[PDB]
């Protein structure tokens, strides 16, 4: 599973003009889920995303994760973090979950998310979305199990 | 070299408010330079990011590049994708490049962007910077030579 965090300021999913998701401050996970993916591979992904440092301190340093700096999650689903970019200015999608076990997973990692008492906030597993966010430093990380 | 690519509406760079850069519909590039990289990886990315074909053709089908989408290129400075996220809350940037040849290289990305006519507008490297974008779809690629 793939996780591709952005710290942000904030974030806004709309699907068809209305916001369906929206936060502060906090991280937009554009999550990708793969093939052979399970819960004990999203639980892990989850853990990593919620503990990672990369949040200012009262100081100035990265020394806080996303719980502690009182920030939010918007989950996304992207498909193509898992495409197969090697080679070529086309994609290939193999590696990519299967239709329903996708979703599954998607609403697995979010409800994870939320048992970890984070303001959790997603759009709708596959309809097409507008993601407007404000990606703070910028600070982006790809997050895989 | 790494490009992290996101499919946009719009997007703008901001260092403490001050717009720096900004597009209309095109890609956003996120740049990471890598320890070993030279100019024939600038060379081979940024062909490989003006090329790629993830835009929408006349039957709505993600067949071009954003050259022929008539878009436009954003390309902001971003350290943290060359960075090891295997273990720890911590990230591990040992096969990132120094800031110097960073911006060497990434001074050097966006001049060849340029030279293929492109419309290229920038960040600041090593500056604070807000990034406000419109993901479209979303879409997001990660690419690298
Ligand atoms: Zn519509
Ligand atoms: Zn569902
Ligand atoms: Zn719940
Ligand atoms: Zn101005
Ligand atoms: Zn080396
Ligand atoms: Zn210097
Ligand atoms: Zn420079
Ligand atoms: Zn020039």
């Amino acid at each position: 599973m793939i996780a591709l965090i952005q710290r942000v300021t904030r974030a806004s999913v709309t699907v068809e003009g209305e916001v369906t998701g929206e936060i502060g401050a906090g991280l937009l996970v554009l999550l990708g889920v793969e093939k052979d993916d399970d819960e004990q591979k999203a639980n892990r992904l989850c853990e990593r995303v919620l503990g990672y440092r990369i949040f200012s301190d009262a100081e100035g340093k990265m020394n806080l994760n996303v719980q502690q700096a009182g920030g939010s999650v918007l989950v996304v689903s992207q498909f193509t973090l898992a495409a197969d970019t090697e080679r070529g200015m086309r994609p290939s999608f193999s590696k990519g979950a299967s239709p329903d076990r996708a979703e599954a997973l998607y609403d697995y990692f979010v409800e994870r998310c939320r048992q970890q008492e984070m303001n959790t906030q997603t759009g709708r597993f596959a309809a097409d979305m507008q993601v407007s966010l404000v990606n703070d430093g910028p600070v982006t990380f790809w997050l895989q199990v």
